């Protein structure tokens, strides 16, 4: 298995900050780059839990997911997750759950292959009380 071409996916999330350089679109969890991170919106703070979703671009056999938290800092490092997948764009269900460190290390799931056209990463407890992600992938 290996990654999914983020170009061919749509990012959305429940929560997102606007474009202030680096932060907080989410669309950049999937541009490729390390130093651009989708971030909840904050002024005002938008409570966890937060979530995002990435749309594959089509119905895939998934089998990992992975989460790069920002670097240089911790703030929206997420520490308490659910994993969810969808069929129909809609209807979701959960796959994997736990905790993380906060640390910046990449977060790696592995889980049995299961049908997918979405993926929501969401994010019940995060440093800070926000939510971030530098990058996320998701293999097939
Ligand atoms: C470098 C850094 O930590 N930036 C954070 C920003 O990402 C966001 O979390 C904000 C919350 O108000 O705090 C900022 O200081
Ligand atoms: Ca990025
Ligand atoms: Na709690």
């Amino acid at each position: 298995a290996s990654a999914l071409p983020q170009g061919n996916m749509k990012a959305t999330a429940t929560s997102e900050h606007p474009d202030v350089g680096n932060e907080g679109l989410a669309k950049f969890a999937i541009d490729g780059k390390e130093n651009t991170i989708w971030h909840t919106k904050y002024n005002p703070v938008e409570e966890l839990p937060q979530s995002i979703t990435l749309e594959l671009g089509g119905s895939y056999e998934i089998n990992k997911f992975t989460y790069l938290p920002r670097s240089g800092a911790k703030n929206g490092n997420i520490t308490k997750y659910e994993l969810h997948v969808s069929e129909d764009g809609n209807n979701f269900r959960k796959i994997s759950e736990g905790n993380w460190d906060d640390s910046g290390s990449l977060k790696t799931l592995k889980f049995n292959s299961t049908k997918a056209t979405h993926v929501k990463l969401v994010a019940l407890e995060g440093v800070g009380g926000f939510a971030s992600a530098a990058e996320l992938n998701v293999f097939a």
